[PDB]
């Protein structure tokens, strides 16, 4: 049974632009669409006009606005946002029937943060205080929610990729998945949930202990897979891999798919590839299995993803009925990132109460008649703590 009907189907969006949930801030409530981001820890919202914002938080119109008189500045490689800290009353309409007082970073300045046509106006950083800006004293939203209400200390995400391009109108009309706040809805997955420990509460950090490409062991020292960390991050599009792991994986994926040659720009994640309508040769691309540390000593399990996850549907550069995709695995210098395209294969349970992440096959994962995504175990795996980087 699915016991959280109120929250089922409360997300919209897609891997390329982000998945978002409706929220309200202030009194009277101001509605905003908010990116669900398990890879950061600030609740931050557009609070001033911007060419790509249809709306923003107007603090002067909220009677419950409190000014913390403190700035916050978040630079990343792509750009930056700067804002002003305060608190206000916050609700999630398609969420628990509660209102909480939470920290809000009112974004007043930004560079390449807001995206034309994303339909979101802010970000909900769902990770832990250690990585909150400006410092760990700024309580994240979910911590406030748990402290102030009886909502259990757990949330779960089903991100639903369509398997094909969605135009502006279609993405607004389409269900993009579910964020279940405070529980696990059994309608959103098939088979069993398998849990991996949260290694440390900052990012949602996990430990990968083995990688296979079509059953073939990538055969790297498992420390390489988690160098310098491995995280689950709904606010990143791609599966990102440490440089050396990326190089090994791409070599192996190229070898498995070698009946067709793709240009270097494709493997660099820059250039799309297209096939005649309906003829995408899924079967020539390999499955990718990531083995994760289990909860039991010396036990692991695996999650298996299809090319229908790691090839991201995109519309053609020019007018055609071709089916086109970008390669959604890319290189990282900050560790492995299990981004939205991986998360689309699975129902992911962020069990903060029990310091563990659950994976099950998603009821909305894209597949074909011959292969499905999988979550399978157990496997006997020795010395898994050695796979963690220090
Ligand atoms: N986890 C992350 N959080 C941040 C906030 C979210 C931001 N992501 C996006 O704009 C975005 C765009 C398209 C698709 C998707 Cl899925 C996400 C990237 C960063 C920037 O700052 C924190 C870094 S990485």
């Amino acid at each position: 049974r699915g016991s959280f009907v109120e929250m089922v189907d409360n997300l919209r969006g897609k891997s390329g632009q982000g998945y978002y949930v409706e929220m309200t801030v202030g009194s009277p409530p101001q509605t905003l669409n908010i990116l669900v981001d398990t890879g950061s820890s600030n609740f931050a919202v557009g609070a001033a006009p911007h060419p790509f914002l249809h709306r923003y938080y107007q603090r002067q119109l909220s009677s419950t606005y409190r000014d913390l008189r403190k700035g916050v500045y978040v630079p990343y490689t792509q750009g930056k946002w700067e804002g002003e800290l305060g608190t206000d009353l916050v609700s999630i309409p398609h969420g628990p029937n509660v209102t909480v007082r939470a920290n809000i970073a009112a974004i007043t300045e930004s560079d390449k943060f807001f995206i034309n046509g994303s339909n979101w106006e802010g970000i909900l950083g769902l990770a832990y205080a250690e990585i909150a800006r400006p410092d760990d004293s700024l309580e994240p939203f979910f911590d406030s929610l748990v402290k102030q209400t009886h909502v259990p200390n757990l949330f779960s995400l089903q991100l639903c990729g369509a398997g094909f391009p969605l135009n502006q109108s279609e993405v607004l009309a389409s269900v993009g998945g579910s964020m279940i706040i405070g529980g696990i809805d059994h309608s959103l997955y098939t088979g069993s949930l398998w849990y991996t420990p949260i290694r440390r509460e900052w990012y949602y950090e996990v430990i990968i202990v083995r990688v296979e490409i079509n059953g073939q062991d990538l055969k790297m020292d498992c420390k390489e897979y988690n160098y310098d960390k491995s995280i689950v991050d709904s606010g990143t599009t791609n599966l990102r891999l440490p440089k050396k792991v990326f190089e090994a994986a791409v070599k192996s994926i190229k070898a498995a798919s070698s009946t067709e040659k793709f240009p270097d720009g494709f493997w660099l994640g820059e250039q799309l590839v297209c096939w005649q309508a309906g003829t995408t040769p899924w079967n020539i691309f390999p499955v990718i299995s990531l083995y994760l540390m289990g909860e039991v000593t010396n036990q692991s399990f695996r999650i298996t993803i299809l090319p229908q996850q790691y090839l991201r549907p995109v519309e053609d550069v020019a007018t055609s009925q071709d089916d086109c995709y970008k390669f959604a695995i890319s290189q990282s210098s900050t560790g492995t990132v299990m981004g939205a395209v991986i998360m689309e294969g699975f129902y992911v349970v962020f069990d903060r109460a029990r310091k563990r992440i659950g994976f099950a096959v998603s009821a909305c994962h894209v597949h074909d008649e011959f292969r499905t995504a999988a979550v399978e175990g157990p496997f006997v795996t020795l010395d898994m703590e050695d796979c963690g980087y220090n």
